[PDB]
């Protein structure tokens, strides 16, 4: 089997991407944020505290003939940005892009933090990191990918995120029309439950490539590129008037600037992030200070290749016995 779904920016900045997901019978379609940095499939629901729902579409298990309470199971998750959610668990039929999993754990939110309530466009998350990070207790649950894997034509999924445009998530096959050149595969460590890999270095604009190992994770659920402070300082030093602002919470730059590209290494290959991808626009409406898309990881404990980086590539998440990541230009 295979599946193929279009993923769409939630706003004009590509803050996140949503992908329609069918849950239940008859189908209830919710727009979920596919997150390769977490392992819970959770949704706004008929159980979510009413004051914490503001425009989201909800899953109502009582309207699904295939929904079953997963008796005694609870979940609670905290993300890198300080947001959180928790609740109870149903199993139900979940389909993505024509690929169906029966008995998928659908984590129904009873409570969500303010940042979820305030985002009317995101109806929940679909985690695609390793199932060792799933938060369901007392019986940990599998991701949608892990449940689909044995049925897929090839044990893979691919992320093809758009810059200010829709893109695609495919399951079970690699669309050889979706990228240019060849795919470079690189090793993955699953020790922290992430798609963790080591980049071979970076360049800023037309500058020399610096060969240096940068461990980090491939995370579709993170908007920006978080790298070591040395690398980030080297990038923003090439932008007149850029500075790190403790008031704003990262590097800002004059909106009048033209940003340089950023290149990262994948083995002997190179992925180039155009400068425009690193513009996240005014810090507040009408400001002439703009927020940068490359930020320091120093206050995180891990480097994160988020959407800024991933959208510059066709990315293969190879879930074979020995997982690997692949990157191609596009
Ligand atoms: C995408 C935004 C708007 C940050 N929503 C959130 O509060 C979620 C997004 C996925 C990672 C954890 N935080
Ligand atoms: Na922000």
């Amino acid at each position: 089997s295979t599946g193929s779904a279009t993923t769409t920016p939630i706003d004009s900045l590509d803050d996140a991407y949503i992908t329609p997901v069918q849950i239940g019978t008859p189908a209830q379609t919710l727009n979920l944020d596919f997150d390769t940095g977490s392992s819970d499939l959770w949704v706004f629901s008929s159980e979510t505290t009413a004051s914490e729902v503001d425009g989201q579409t909800i899953y109502t298990p009582s309207k699904s003939t295939t929904a079953k309470l997963l008796s005694g199971a609870t979940w609670s998750i905290s993300y890198g940005d300080g947001s959180s959610s928790s609740g109870d668990v149903y199993t139900d039929t979940v389909s993505v892009g024509g690929l169906t999993v029966t008995g998928q754990a659908v984590e129904s939110a009873k409570k969500v933090s303010s940042s979820f309530t305030e985002d009317s466009t995101i109806d929940g998350l679909l985690g695609l990191a390793f199932s060792t990070l799933n938060t369901v207790s007392p019986t940990q649950q599998k991701t949608f990918f892990d449940n689909a894997k044995a049925s897929l034509d090839s044990p893979v999924f691919t992320a093809d995120l758009g810059y200010h445009a829709p893109g695609t998530y495919n399951f079970g096959f690699i669309d050889t029309t979706a990228y240019t050149g060849s795919i470079t595969y690189t090793a993955v460590s699953t020790k922290q439950g992430f798609w963790e890999w080591t980049s071979t270095g970076y360049a800023v604009g037309s500058g020399t490539f610096k060969s240096t190992s940068i461990d980090g994770i491939a995370d579709t659920g993170t908007t920006l590129l978080y790298l070591p402070a040395t690398v980030v300082s080297a990038y923003w030093a090439q932008v007149s008037g850029a500075k790190s602002s403790s008031s704003v919470g990262g590097y800002v730059f004059p909106c009048s600037a033209t940003l340089p590209s950023f290149t990262f290494g994948v083995g002997s290959a190179r992925i180039v992030i155009p400068g425009d991808y690193i513009d996240f626009g005014p810090i507040s409406t009408g400001s002439s200070s703009c927020f940068g898309g490359i930020q320091s990881s120093a206050g995180i404990g891990i480097n994160i290749f988020g959407d800024v980086a991933l959208k510059a590539a066709f990315v293969v998440f190879n879930g074979a016995t020995t997982p690997t990541l692949g990157f191609a230009s596009k």
